[PDB]
């Protein structure tokens, strides 16, 4: 979605499919694997249609207040 390849370029975001968008980016996949864990919208990356149905990236919008305590984890 940030760049436009094809389905990944505008549609759904996946780890392995994210590569489609940024194919050639990264040295090792583990580096990308590391970043998605905290910084992906759902912290998943390999997501199909959930993100797509929103049409708008809800990650960018920090509408909800991230509290200190979030109950468990």
């Amino acid at each position: 979605d940030i760049s436009e390849s094809l389905r990944q370029g505008g549609g759904k975001l996946n780890f392995d499919e994210l590569r489609q968008d940024l194919k050639g980016k990264g040295h090792t996949d583990a580096e990308i694997e590391a970043i998605f864990t905290k910084y992906d919208q759902d912290g998943d990356q390999e997501l199909t249609e959930h993100e797509h149905q929103q049409m708008r990236d809800d990650l960018e919008k920090e509408r909800e207040d991230l509290d200190l305590d979030h109950s468990s984890l």
